[PDB]
DNA sequence: ATCTCACACT
DNA sequence: AGTGTGAG
């Protein structure tokens, strides 16, 4: 009943402003928030502190409306470098946590401040070395339990509360025991999270289940700086009025179709649907997967993979700042190249692999469609100069005009992707 | 006028 | 190999 594996998805709170307040200490216990292109309306905001959420203030908002909700925001600005953002700071920062997280066990990365850990060999050697002796509260000072205490008007009080039911409840006579693997599991998320914090300076929350999907739900439950354990008894009830679209992978069109489909609002009344009728609507994989998910039951696997699997970079040019003529679009394909080659050097000499395709894409202005055209060619060399040439050689028969130094129609978009890594 | 990533089809 | 989708 979806209880094989013990899996936590550890993710950082704000992480930008935690760098940028790590960097600067001016912004620390302040509204703060990361700013991008700040000529334009100020700048595009990508991470908020939890004080500016407060009020209201949340990401793709423009800083200077940001500025008339709050005031007294303060903002850090991305690094730009050959006219595009620069993320490099928040790159290492995030193999900085990597790093600390890989000597516990194998982690997934799944975003540049979020990572999937597989905790059951962790839990096995901790429970042989950890025998039979309780579970002390003390080992998890800033775990929740979802759906406990029940059956005293403070945060911390009722926090407490719970912790006390779950530990009373479950004892560690039977070591094949789902719940206490769960415990265990999240004393070393304690653990892991204290030395991140340590070692850094920033802080995280956890979520500590039985698969990815319920720890990525329960990571967010009681953000920042806290973790919450989501048990496999506890999923009726947490999902029983948890909105479809919060769950990871249905917050797009499929969940607006399960939604108007089977005319349902919360992750729970799936339950209700044997796995024919679900593979009826929504196909054998997704049937099966909706299936067994509603139940608290998801196999899909922590990856061994820390690193990332393509390079790439892309820039937008929207409205009236659309690419139009050829000297343009090689130049700005130039710059891209450029950025690329630096990170692909990098990459080649800090982790031991050479990229071989190149991956050129476009889009035209008035494509509803995020990419336009995504074609390829050999990458040899990591030559920002001859990457360049060769993404214009690939995308240059796509130019209508029938002037060859004007560009139509205009382009609003450029990427450039390395992919297929060899030793 | 809000950029990287993954993977499931075809 | 190219498009659509989801996310963070
Ligand atoms: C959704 C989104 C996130 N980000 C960045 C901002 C965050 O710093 C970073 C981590 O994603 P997140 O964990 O979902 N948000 P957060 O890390 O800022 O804050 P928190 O985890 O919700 O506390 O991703 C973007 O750069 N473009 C985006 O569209
Ligand atoms: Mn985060
Ligand atoms: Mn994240």
């Amino acid at each position: 009943t979806g209880q094989d594996r013990v899996v936590a998805l550890v993710d950082m709170d704000c992480f930008f402003v935690q760098v940028e307040q790590r960097q600067n200490p001016h912004l620390r216990n302040k509204p703060c928030a990361v700013v991008q292109y700040k000529s334009w309306k100020g700048g595009g905001i990508i991470a908020v502190s939890y004080e500016a959420r407060a009020f209201g203030v949340t990401r793709s908002m423009w800083a200077d409306d940001a500025k008339k909700l709050c005031p007294d925001l303060l903002l850090a600005q991305v690094r730009e470098s050959r006219g595009k953002a620069n993320l490099t700071k928040y790159r290492e920062a995030s193999v900085e946590v990597m790093e600390i997280m890989s000597r516990f066990a194998v982690i997934e990365r799944a975003s540049i401040d979020e990572a999937y850990v597989d905790l059951t060999s962790a839990v096995q050697e901790r429970l042989q070395k950890l025998q039979g002796q309780p579970i002390s509260a003390d080992l998890l000072p800033s775990t929740y339990i979802e759906g406990l205490p029940q059956g005293t008007v403070q945060k911390e009080g009722m926090r407490k509360q719970g912790l006390f039911q779950w530990l009373d409840s479950l004892q560690i006579d039977n070591l094949t025991s789902p719940d206490l693997q769960l415990t265990v599991g999240a004393v070393i998320v304690e653990e892991m999270r204290a030395a991140i914090e340590r070692e850094t300076g920033f802080q995280c929350s956890a979520g500590i289940s039985h698969n990815k999907v319920l720890a990525k739900l329960a990571c967010g439950l009681n953000k920042p700086n806290r973790q919450t354990l989501v048990s496999h008894g506890s999923v009726p009830q947490l999902f029983s009025q948890m909105p479809i679209r919060k769950i990871r992978s249905l917050g797009g069109k499929l969940g607006a179709s399960v939604i108007e489909i089977l005319g349902i609002e919360y992750m729970g009344e799936l339950t209700q649907f044997t796995e024919s009728q679900l593979q009826s609507h929504f196909g054998e994989k997704n049937g099966s997967w909706l299936y067994a998910m509603c139940r608290g039951i998801e196999h899909d696997p922590v990856k061994p993979r820390q690193l990332p699997k393509t390079i790439g970079c892309s820039k937008n040019f929207p409205g009236k700042t659309a690419l139009a003529t050829r000297e343009q679009v090689q130049w700005w394909l130039l710059q891209l190249a450029q950025e690329l080659e630096e990170r692909l050097t990098k990459d080649r000499n800090d982790n031991d692999r050479v990229a071989t395709q190149l991956v050129v894409s476009i889009r035209v202005q008035g494509d509803k469609r995020l990419s336009s055209l995504r074609r390829c060619c050999a990458l040899t060399r990591y030559d920002a100069h001859k990457m360049s040439h060769d993404a214009f050689t690939v995308i240059k028969n796509c130019n209508t005009s029938g002037i060859q130094t004007e560009w139509s129609p205009p382009l609003t978009m450029l990427f450039l992707c390395a992919t297929k890594f060899s030793a």
